[PDB]
């Protein structure tokens, strides 16, 4: 057996990332994100109101890749055009994670001002929909011109992951102000934890009441469990390292259920641990690798062979599937990168080459389903052979996998791997060495 040259894989990765990123450049170059089979562009957040969205989200990729000639392109574009005075809604949590997040890590590698000057001008527009609720819970949408809010059924991912970003903000500027917003929203959830420690995943920004029973590991709910240990690790937050282990116990003495021999972790009614569903998204295999930053790694490692029997079968992990009989609910997929998101948290432990192992079946298995004329596409049905594709690189591409893969792969020496930290979107908040 000829052993895995992991340094030639990851420069297979950076020449696919750079081809990518080439491709961008040619059919959306400032839009939002590309359509790699049709080559065209679409819009992420305002229709017809691009915001660099791609672009944005690859930067600090581009860096870490030494890709410098790229990072520097597009890092002056965003100087000379992005702003966000915009007479339009935003995500709120989205904006946050890609836009907020992405300008933070490029900052953060290149030292450049405007780049925090930019996402803290971000913030400021987002902290309007915070300040709209008695509760400091965030509204979903905001106008990022004028301040207004829209839809307050909001959700624990979409008022607790802002923490990071925000407290990186605070450390930044001096400012506390944004450590202390993303935090209070947190605990407001958390003192309403029932008595077996289960939030329900669904909660109203003016009632401050939750709007289900569901507690969740993945929809509504999965960034929140990651950025209370977040802030343990970036912040030394107390509360939050507490809070991040309280919160793991009571999902695998409630949540945690083995069907066919297999672990997942179900929805269940927060107040009793009953099970109110049977779905499983494939976004819940981050939860693999916060499971092993919070020191409960052999349940990590448990969780993460539920993904891998997934990736065996089907080659892509289905989007969705029903726990019950380990079969795809859906055919589809959104080009996801939480399986290499959880070999990469759980291989920063002790660099077991298992997880390297499996990351390249989940990089080569990408290469031979998604690849596209100008760049990589979400699938239309992973049951069909070849897979039928869709027409759309989501955002996340961009800052997710392919930064997983060559982390995993590169040993670059432009990361302090000790320190190197990231946000639920991959943002590298800790770690560049210039
Ligand atoms: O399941 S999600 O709703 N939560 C994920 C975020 O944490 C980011 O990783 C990224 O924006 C997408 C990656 O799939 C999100 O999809
Ligand atoms: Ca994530
Ligand atoms: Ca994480
Ligand atoms: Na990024």
């Amino acid at each position: 057996t000829t052993p895995e040259d992991w340094k030639a894989l990851a420069a297979d990765v950076r020449s696919e990332f750079q081809w990518a990123w080439q491709g961008y450049v040619a059919k959306a170059w400032g839009k939002d994100e590309i359509n790699p089979v049709s080559g065209t562009s679409r819009s992420f957040f305002i229709e017809g109101h691009d915001l660099g969205l791609s672009l944005v989200e690859a930067l600090d990729t581009l860096w870490i890749m030494g890709l410098d000639a790229e990072f520097q392109a597009g890092v002056d574009w965003v100087k000379a055009n992005l702003s966000f005075d915009v007479d339009g809604n935003a995500q709120v949590f989205e904006t946050n994670i890609r836009l907020v997040g992405g300008l933070l890590s490029a900052h953060l590698a290149s030292g450049d001002p405007v780049l925090l000057a930019k996402a803290r001008d971000l913030a400021d527009r987002l902290a309007k929909a915070f300040e709209a609720s008695p509760h400091g819970l965030p509204w979903r949408y905001v106008n990022l011109r004028t301040g207004a809010v829209s839809d307050p059924e909001t959700n624990l991912a979409e008022i607790g992951t802002y923490l990071s970003e925000f407290g990186v903000l605070s450390q930044l500027t001096g400012e506390r102000k944004y450590f202390d917003m993303a935090k209070r929203a947190m605990r407001h959830t958390l003192d309403r934890r029932s008595k077996i420690g289960l939030m329900a995943a669904n909660i109203h920004a003016m009632t401050g009441a939750f709007t289900s029973r569901n507690a969740s590991i993945d929809v509504y709910a999965d960034s929140f469990y990651e950025y209370l240990w977040d802030a343990w690790a970036l912040f030394g937050d107390e509360d939050c390292k507490r809070w991040a282990v309280e919160c793991v116990d009571a999902q695998l003495a409630h949540q945690a259920k083995r069907y066919d021999g297999r672990l997942w972790f179900p929805m269940v009614d927060f107040e009793t641990g009953a099970v109110t569903g049977t779905a499983q998204s494939e976004s819940a295999a981050y939860y693999a690798g916060l499971l092993g930053q919070v020191g409960r790694k052999a349940q990590g490692d448990d969780y993460l062979a539920s993904f891998t029997y997934l990736q065996a079968t089907f080659g892509v992990i289905p989007e969705s599937i029903d726990v019950t009989t380990g079969q795809p609910r859906r055919k589809h997929t959104g080009l996801r990168p939480e399986y290499p998101d959880a070999c990469l948290n759980l291989w920063l432990i002790d660099r077991d080459p298992r997880y390297r192992r499996l990351a390249a079946i989940h990089y080569r298995e990408m290469k031979a389903t998604s690849r596209a004329a100008f760049g990589y596409t979400a699938l239309k049905d992973i049951t069909t052979r070849p897979m039928t594709q869709d027409d759309n690189c989501p955002g996340y591409w961009w800052s997710e996998q392919m930064k997983y893969y060559y982390l995993l792969f590169s040993d670059t020496p432009r990361i302090d791997y000790g320190q190197l930290q990231l946000s639920t979107e991959a943002n590298v908040l800790r770690g560049f060495r210039k």
